[PDB]
């Protein structure tokens, strides 16, 4: 589990994430799109995009971005007590989006990624292993959900 001190340093760096939510929402999911393109393809809603030019000047990706960071964001600020939030996350992503867990490791490398690239020598070695556990925290609720529903992998 974290450590009190552990999740203020989540949170003291989820502050620099929401003085800019679309802007950090839209890099961080076209990081995931261009490290693994296959994620794009679970997407009707962004499959036509093909240039990193296009996905930056897309304003539906911006107002995605906000809306999952606005979900992650509210999950977080709960401290690991999310079953009410994480709950139809896990139903959707899994039964409906068709999303394997593995995505979901993806996009936490994303996140760590584009959090050094926008906050370079502000993003200490403290928090970055706070945010680690944080998002494996995330992840491994999601599977156990996943495994309930056959949905393992
Ligand atoms: C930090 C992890 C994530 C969060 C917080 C998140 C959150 C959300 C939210 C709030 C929605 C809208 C409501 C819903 O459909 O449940 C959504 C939709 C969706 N998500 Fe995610 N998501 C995450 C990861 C991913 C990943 C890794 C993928 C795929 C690679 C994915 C694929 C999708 C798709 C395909 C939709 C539907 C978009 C549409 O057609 O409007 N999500 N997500």
């Amino acid at each position: 589990v974290l450590s009190e001190g552990e999740w203020q340093l989540v949170l003291h760096v989820w502050a620099k994430v929401e003085a800019d939510v679309a802007g950090h929402g839209q890099d961080i999911l076209i990081r995931l799109f261009k490290s693994h393109p296959e994620t794009l393809e679970k997407f009707d809603r962004f499959k036509h995009l093909k240039t990193e030019a296009e996905m930056k000047a897309s304003e539906d990706l911006k107002k995605h971005g906000v809306t999952v960071l606005t979900a992650l964001g509210a999950i977080l600020k709960k401290k690991g007590h999310h079953e009410a939030e994480l709950k139809p996350l896990a139903q959707s992503h899994a039964t409906k989006h068709k999303i394997p867990i593995k995505y979901l490791e993806f996009i936490s490398e994303a996140i760590i990624h584009v959090l050094h690239s926008r906050h370079p020598g502000d993003f200490g070695a403290d928090a970055q292993g706070a945010m680690n556990k944080a998002l494996e925290l995330f992840r491994k609720d999601i599977a156990a959900k996943y495994k309930e529903l056959g949905y393992q992998g």
